[PDB]
């Protein structure tokens, strides 16, 4: 009842990768029921960012995800009060990130409080060298663990030069209100895209498409 | 003289050791390469009854059985008639680790599979030695090139009795026998594996699996 | 030239968040860098009482307090006057993951510590959220250079109630503030960290640590 | 609690079968050791699959924790498992995806320990240190011993020194199990080791291997 077909979103991410502090302001629109959202982002300090913007992109709301009827939608059922997610990103070269987002809503807008942190990215690695092109599309596996909805994902960044950079992520989602029903095992296909940006990535426009499904042969 | 025919046969021998238990499993079955479907009947010839869950073996009993669409290169069907081999490592969240290998070849309408499977470090209280597993959930394997070889990464979950999952992380490497097989670009493979039937000790099992490659969203 | 005195003060502020719970922890201590020893009294200024095992934070409260033999380069004694930073990941066997960083500087007789600590994904019924930890066991860190930076790898174990162990994989990267301080070759550190005393809610903690460097067998 | 019959100068017989990246091999070895001094060594000869297309170094830890100096205050699980013996299973995970599985069955007849080892390795990259044979030595390290899921378990983060002097990381988990009943389980401890190829021929077809291990309690107890 609370979510509408078209909603706004405000976002304030703050973080540190490799000792580098940054703030990023975001403002955007999207269709929760179509699994879509875009948003305009602007680094407000920390720019020029010394690292690849790509590592940030998954960390700027699953509520924007096309859920089919045979699958419980934890995220759209979390609102008004909202929900929180925490995430770790484990890169194949030792680079490790942790993140959190408190997602809230009032009126037509979703509010996202997001903290990002990253450690141990190697000097001549693709992240500090900015050799990343984009996230390749993948599929997140959703399941319950310790009484909590958990998502594991097998993720890859395309690099300059016809090779890929592995990332492995675990997310833990918690609805704020008591009583929200945990879903069964499902899978969530997603694509993420930087549609436009300036040369140093101080201002970027980002797009996310997400759809949930029960996998083969039901997808 | 096309190598891949619409209805083909599968001949399999697996020999292995998990936690120091030796075993031999012979397989016979069939499948439809272009539809990405296969089924086979397995018979434990040595080492029955198996002390561990049969489920840990079932990915190791052929990606030639995957429905590839036009716009994605099919390494597997292009690997024939000479064939290919794969190597896989399976890392479970409780420390059990398996490695396996299959050299697969082809004569006429039949694929031959010479498979080896080794496991160690499964705890006695774990869902594997307790034979507490139910099925592999559906999952998506990521295909991409690493050091000039086709590589596949997958995070799979084994559903357990009692409404719980058991995580396995798997990496496989596929190498065509013949020189000059064109490697595919990055893509996804969806799959499902289902034990369709089994006798009480799992000495005789009917297995079925379906694989479909694709390019992820938006495209389907 | 190092300007490390044989008795030094230690001043520290830690700020952070584990599983959404934000805490601030102030420390005051002293140490003897040349025999590898330091102890500090902590008190949590924000976030008391902490909902999680205090022992996970304990690693994060300076390898100058390590005993280095003459035959091994002491990167940490040599990073001063200017100081140094370290970054560190802590991956626990049940999916809990922490990152931490410290910027260490020296003003006279006192080392100053800016520490941030963030922890994610601890399961509600794991040893951390239920406070079933007893101590870190004594272990050994592997120091070596990777990509131009002193790196320390170690697998640690936190003793649990009943004498079970909880396993933590840690990686730290240490960076001298000033350019062209020299790189040690492969060596080992031994460490022990012991919580000496604490009140009921671990809001006042008194922590001791001992660390010595060596080159391993047969030298030792 | 029980006379080991381990006599302070003992022999070692060993047969190994393996496969790494699809290459089959058999290595034999005869050796000697001093179990109470935690020192041992062996002459190995590659009997099949020679010359090996991979770094010999990956195999060297698979060729017995009986040869480890245990001080009185730490339970020695290995010498107490004799005369009957014991077995281990081990997984080796390298930072670039190389994964290995190894197991050994140790028995004792009279003066001689007998080892049946299996070793299998998978997914070593073509231009990695292993396949390109660019390893030099294992650095000294320290394994942590503790009971896990009821079984004596050894964890260790090792590193192979490589040509060009970078290191190549490997993470090992070993499980040890006595053949007979009644063997006491140690408390947590540490075991230092150092392994060294003493001498070898061009193709690593004949190799001389030595190791030294001593168990201890960490700090500041050592
Ligand atoms: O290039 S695709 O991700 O639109
Ligand atoms: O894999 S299907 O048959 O569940
Ligand atoms: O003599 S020892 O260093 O192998």
């Amino acid at each position: 009842s609370a979510i509408k077909p078209d909603m706004k979103i405000n976002l304030r991410m703050e973080g540190n990768v490799n000792g580098h502090h940054f703030v990023i302001d975001g403002d955007g629109t999207g269709k929760p029921f179509e699994g879509k959202q875009s948003m305009d982002l602007e680094v407000k300090e920390g720019g020029p960012l010394p690292f690849a913007f790509d590592i940030l992109t998954t960390a700027f709301n699953r509520v924007f995800a096309e859920y089919p009827d045979h699958i419980q939608d934890y995220f759209k059922q979390s609102f008004p009060k909202g929900y929180s997610w925490e995430r770790s990103l484990t890169f194949e070269d030792g680079g490790i990130c942790i993140a959190r987002n408190d997602i809230t809503m009032e009126g037509d807008t979703f509010y996202n409080k997001v903290r990002f942190h990253g450690v141990n990215f190697p000097a001549n690695g693709p992240v500090m060298q900015k050799k990343t092109l984009k996230w390749e599309p993948s599929t997140e596996k959703m399941y319950v663990r310790d009484g909590v909805l958990t998502g594991d994902i097998t993720m890859a960044l395309l690099l300059e030069g016809n090779a890929h950079y592995r990332c492995d992520s675990r997310t833990t989602y918690k609805a704020k209100e008591k009583g929200v029903k945990l879903p069964g095992y499902h899978l969530v296909d997603h694509c993420i895209e930087i549609l436009s940006h300036d040369k140093d990535y101080n201002k970027v426009k980002l797009y996310e498409h997400a759809v949930a499904h029960s996998g083969l042969p039901d997808n």
